[PDB]
């Protein structure tokens, strides 16, 4: 955990790695710029963001990274609280001796590893033990006596952990969100992690495997990519797994194929699904001929709420970046009035998503929170409220429309709102009201709920009435006749399929080398437009959840006969059941 | 350490001047303690919110007090650092320690974070802590009567430090940093911005000071540094792309406007972090609406709390009104007109109500960013539930008791309505008994900000006991002039040329290497037309529908930034707004 990583090995962050040589590298090189304006460098990160996002492997790259010249960077890593002994000694000795031998090499970088343990927030009982600790921290870091030329980078979780006081200029003067990459940085992780490969992966392969791969984080595709490299070992040389003994064995035609990355997809859960929220995830390819043609109005509409497209202002992916390929150009009035003017176009942005018992929300749900894949969704359903035994109701909304008010794009999502406002108690609602019209208007913080037969009078004099439903209200009505025959037409394309078609596995004729140690298809088209005409006629004025129960049915009698050439019984079959 | 001298410290002259005193004065002029039976005060405690100069305080006394007619030693230990596994070597180092300052004539001790290395009294953990504590007390309560130590104790929380350590004999005088107001603010924004190349206007610098609502030095100082990061990173890009020193001259390197307006939007205050931001001043779009009804506002804020005169205390330094000032049959007197001047502010309620999504949440955090010298106590929902163990009685309870212990304070209750029936019975009588069993002179101001609130709940309802008699503001809906002055504002936007927009361009021509060593068509009947639909559309409307109304037609304004034939924009207009 010390080298051989450096600044190519970190993909998507580039925006956080220019201001760490900003902070680190560049006042080494240039110390006149700096006390020109008589400032001093900032010192000291405080790295936050879900697991798995590349925090430790961003201090270890910076660390080795701008010890390339000969100006050595020491890093003195400290694993989280490791620190205090069972005595009252030891805890504030080994912090005083490890800021006085990062003194004496004076180009360094100490970095916590999960900093909320070693310096917890100030509770009610036990007050000595870490007390003691983060008052001598608070006294190191920043204290009288220069500390010297070193960077104090913490990482956490969460930042509401970390002692206030120590989120102070000086200290931690810095806060870095680390997300969960978006589609490009993905690409560009799952790009490196098969860079070394013998056989390298196509570029369209790999693109698929970034849109497959939502959710993912970096340590998430990193194990995608082993998974995927056992699973290609297991297939090209399976006797390794039974033999004791060291057979020998090629690192050659261990190419990896589409089929091993398939099945470590399934191998590999990511940290979007351990979550109790919703996990944004596009529409699946059965039910888009459904819902895809009314919710592309719905994207559309959320383009004329939150300007997605139009983004002209606040694109600031990074700001280096855009100095050096953009170019500048009286000073209020060409400034402060476009950008409020700018900010002006985000009034209150609110959607509510009300449809039939079963009419595919919760698919709905999930493709509007891919479609906003830049917004911090916070889930204020039921589960993520409850699963915290130790939280309350009301202290679970508070934190979560909180967090939601920082990182400013973000998104309060609100499934099953039927449910949510006759279970949550009657002033929850008044205090996440409260909270959401003690908001400015050209706040990005998107309040969007879906609502099974939810009655308008609820919304328009009911407890609902003060989040302003008024034009925001999207109705998603059952689908029509040309989507039901695209989804049944898809299944009669199952339906008219050759056995030889069908994967059939295997069943190999010569055992696997042990290693040196060392007819024709009959089914007339009438019967295709009879059964699609039987099955449109059958499922007339349905909703989503009754069209996926008739598919289900009709899935189950056509893959029963699917070796069967003589398809007439499978067809009279499905006629009989929709009757 | 730094040779940081007292004029590097700005907005805490009076504690300047008391160190000075407490300083020197002993040791230069010692004949005036004799006639007067009385020793000098021995012990001063730093405290107050993080980032305000306590440090720089200590730094400031230790660099002063090192010259060449006299030597004043410094000795530091950092919190809890001088404790360590052995049982009794903390209590052999600490009275090393004071006899080190004691051989030394001349020293003076500093005690950084003493709450840490001094907690309070030990009911359980009778160990070493509490031994640490009792020869701290023991040893720093005498061992020279009218010496020359100088016990300094610099913490965030006074009340974590044990009480038998803030006494008349130990920890004489506790002293606290306040976070600087918009006067102190310029001073330390002059004093960060002072040796750069090219200095800045003072009327920018003033409205440096009036956005920066909530900074502590530490803060301005991080704001002045990422100011110039920022213009180092505008004017030398290709800094950021090498591995080895390039050749770059300063000179050209100019802090601009443009830099710190983008600096302000990534600093987040230190008082703002775990609370997510802080009460800002009306913004600039809504002025024209809510700004004239404002006005009146913050006058009402002068009549009943004595804001403009500050008749206590209006000058820097209690020294520089005993200077520049003339004293003046004073016991009668003083105490007769010390009672006139209390006798100013009888029980400061404000209740301001109006229509639904009238501005409120403007006008409440508007008028907790004029007043900036009073500790704002928040009792919302958001702030009363957010934890989990403590009851709303207990939050309810403890907000007030920190609202009378900071004397000048605002007691704040947003949303009212919804207070009304969140918070249950109980919570709101203990409340209103706490506020009756203060004194009329008290300096607890009472502000509500309600949506549709009924009067029939204030005059004989919950509220009642309130006092809320003649103290009920109303907010009506912006008139005609201040809809037409907003609407301007829109429209101006209209008339803005394409070329004429901030729309960044990319450059034709690479960045320079170094060594490595048409007039758009609006005729004024359409704005005229565009005008009076827009003024007539919004009648009676609030302020939410007018901001919603202006988003609506900058969405299309905004749509032809680049077109020239404004009619397709004008005719679209006309359509939305019918
Ligand atoms: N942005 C990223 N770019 C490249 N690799 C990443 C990124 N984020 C995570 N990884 C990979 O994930 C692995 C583990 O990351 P880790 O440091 O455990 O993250 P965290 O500390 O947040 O859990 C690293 O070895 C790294 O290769
Ligand atoms: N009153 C002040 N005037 C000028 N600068 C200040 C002031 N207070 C704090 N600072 C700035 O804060 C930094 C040190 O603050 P510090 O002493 O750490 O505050 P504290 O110790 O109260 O947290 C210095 O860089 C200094 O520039």
């Amino acid at each position: 955990v010390d080298m051989n990583v450096n600044f190519d090995d970190i993909g998507g962050l580039d925006n956080y790695i220019d201001q760490l040589k900003e902070m680190v590298a560049l006042p080494l090189l240039y110390p006149e710029l700096y006390q020109n304006f008589n400032i001093t460098p900032p010192r000291g990160v405080l790295f936050h963001g879900p697991p798995g996002t590349g925090k430790t492997l961003m201090a270890r790259a910076l660390a080795a990274s701008c010890s390339s010249d000969e100006r050595k960077i020491t890093f003195f890593m400290r694993k989280g609280a490791d620190i205090l002994s069972k005595w009252v000694g030891e805890a504030e000795r080994q912090l005083r001796l490890l800021f006085e031998e990062a003194k004496k090499h004076q180009p360094s970088i100490i970095f916590f590893d999960e900093i909320d343990g070693l310096a917890p927030v100030r509770s009610s009982k036990q007050e000595q033990i870490h007390a003691s600790i983060v008052s001598t921290l608070l006294a190191l870091m920043d204290g009288m006596d220069n500390r010297g030329q070193v960077i104090v980078i913490g990482a956490t979780n969460r930042p509401d952990a970390v002692d206030p006081a120590l989120r102070r200029p000086g200290r931690f003067d810095r806060e870095f969100y680390f997300p969960l990459p978006d589609v490009k940085a993905r690409f560009k992780i799952l790009q490196i992690q098969t860079r070394k490969w013998s056989s390298p992966l196509s570029t369209n392969f790999i693109d698929k495997l970034a849109f497959l791969t939502k959710g993912y984080g970096g340590a998430d595709l990193r194990s995608l990519c082993t998974e995927a490299a056992l699973i290609s070992i297991q297939r090209s040389f399976p006797q390794i797994y039974r033999s004791n003994d060291k057979l020998l064995v090629d690192p050659s035609k261990i190419k990896v194929k589409v089929s091993d990355f398939m099945l470590a997809l399934k191998k590999i859960v990511p940290s979007s699904a351990r979550s109790t929220g919703s996990s944004p995830q596009p529409l699946p390819e059965l039910i888009k001929p459904l819902l895809a043609d009314q919710l592309n109005n719905l994207k559309n509409k959320l383009d004329y709420m939150l300007n997605i497209k139009d983004t002209t202002f606040q694109r600031n992916t990074s700001l280096l970046q855009n100095f050096i390929d953009y170019e500048e150009y009286s000073s209020f009035r060409s400034y402060e009035f476009f950008e409020s003017m700018a900010e002006s176009q985000i009034c209150k942005p609110r959607l509510l998503i009300n449809g039939p018992k079963g009419n595919g929300q919760q698919y709905v749900g999930a493709a509007i929170l891919n479609y906003l894949e830049e917004f911090n969704v916070q889930n204020l359903d039921l589960a993520s409220l409850v699963s915290e035994s130790s939280r309350t109701i009301e202290a679970a909304v508070v934190q979560s429309f909180m967090e939601a008010k920082k990182r400013q794009p973000s998104v309060v999502f609100i499934p099953n709102l039927d449910i949510w406002i006759n279970t949550i108690p009657e002033n929850v609602i008044l205090v996440l009201s409260g909270l959401f019209r003690s908001l400015q208007s050209n706040e990005k913080i998107l309040l969007l709920c879906l609502a099974e037969n939810l009655d308008i009078s609820e919304v328009k004099n009911g407890i609902l009435s003060d989040f302003a439903f008024d034009k925001n209200i999207f109705q998603l009505h059952k689908p029509s006749k040309e989507n039901i025959t695209r989804y049944f037409s898809n299944l009669i394309e199952l339906l008219k399929t050759k056995p030889s078609d069908i994967p059939m596995k295997k069943r190999r004729v010569k055992p696997l080398p042990e290693l040196q140690k060392v007819k024709e298809l009959i089914l007339t088209p009438e019967q295709i437009k009879k059964v699609s005409a039987c099955l449109i006629e059958h499922c007339q004025n349905f909703t989503v959840s009754q069209l996926e129960d008739v598919h289900s049915s009709v899935a189950k009698i056509i893959w029963k006969s699917k070796s069967a050439w003589d398809k007439t019984g499978t067809v009279d079959e499905i006629i009989k059941f929709l009757s």
